[PDB]
């Protein structure tokens, strides 16, 4: 039987509005996980919310793919639900692009390589991840990417149709790619505003200034993946994921070792522990792990055939 005491709080790895996200170790005895924490008393309030959290809940368990986070357990006790994940010591990419400053092409390249995998696993699931600002990817402990997030921030990476809630689908996936790359490239995202509304404003009016150092092949993918138009987008095709990962700038790409993970990462984490934390933000990791102390959740638990 699974219940919050089999696991021990090492650290606060993250803090979210409806909750936070734990390092444990199993007391699998030993198993470092990530223990992610949801109250219920504010999502059963709402319809809408209560469904993005069931959602991410069936995702977690249905998906099983190298760069999407995997669900270990998961259970609930009267007024939390609990999701244990795989520990990723990598961080958040976020941290990486601090951490290395600017990425250069080939660097840039791989880490969009295996998130455009992600994406296009998902879309034949009929998932779409909205998405795709740096902190919601992280790196597991090879330097892989995973992506972490299909629960309930900044929006500079969301696409336009999202924003003024128009109607869309998965091509938001592949604009909120072009953002990220140019983030990655640039070390801004396409269009910043002095403050919120500037920037939605400047995400509508959508007049994209590329930098004089992109080569041809980035500028030329990163202007047919920010367009308005969600229809014109590549990758918007039936091809969808083959269609983007066909341009040219991915042609040093060998993806079926790609997703082998054959190929070396550009950064590789170096921990000296299971529990090595060094890659998390300090802000987070030096807090005291602590807890603080009808049901529709039912049937929650979960038990990953693996373990
Ligand atoms: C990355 N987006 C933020 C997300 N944090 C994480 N999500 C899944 N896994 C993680 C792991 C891990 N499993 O290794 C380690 C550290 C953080 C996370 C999040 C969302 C809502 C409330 C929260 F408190 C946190």
């Amino acid at each position: 039987k699974i219940r919050p005491e089999c696991f021990e709080l090492l650290r606060v790895l993250g803090k979210g509005g409806y909750g936070k996200v734990f390092q444990v170790r199993k007391v699998n005895t030993g198993k470092i996980f990530a223990m992610k924490v949801l109250k219920k008393a504010m999502i059963v309030r709402n319809a809408k919310d209560t469904a993005h959290t069931k959602a991410e809940r069936n995702i977690l368990e249905e998906v099983k793919h190298p760069f999407i986070v995997d669900l270990i357990y998961a259970f609930q006790t009267g007024g939390k639900l609990y999701l244990i994940l795989e520990y990723l010591s990598g961080g958040e990419l976020f941290m990486q692009l601090e951490r290395e400053g600017i990425f250069m092409e080939d660097t840039a390249c791989f880490y969009l390589a295996e998130i455009s995998m992600a994406l296009g696993h998902l879309h034949q699931k009929g998932i779409i991840y909205r998405d795709l600002k740096p902190e919601n990817i992280m790196l597991n402990h090879q330097g892989h990417v995973k992506l972490t997030d299909f629960g309930l921030g900044t929006i500079e990476y969301m696409a336009p149709e999202i924003l003024m809630r128009s109607g869309h689908n998965r091509a938001v996936d592949w604009w909120s790619l072009g953002a990220l790359m140019y983030d990655m490239l640039t070390g801004a995202p396409p269009f910043t505003g002095e403050n919120r509304k500037k920037t939605i404003d400047k995400i509508l009016k959508c007049k994209l200034n590329l930098p004089p150092y992109l080569t041809q092949e980035a500028r030329d993918l990163l202007k047919k993946l920010l367009k308005r138009n969600a229809a014109s987008r590549l990758g918007a095709g039936p091809g969808d994921a083959g269609e983007v990962q066909a341009h040219p700038f991915f042609r040093h790409i060998n993806w079926e070792e790609l997703l082998a993970r054959k190929v070396e990462p550009p950064f590789k984490p170096l921990l000296q522990s299971e529990e090595d934390v060094s890659q998390f933000d300090s802000k987070f990791t030096r807090q005291t792990p602590v807890d603080s102390p009808n049901q529709v959740f039912l049937g929650f638990e979960y038990v990953a055939p693996s373990v």
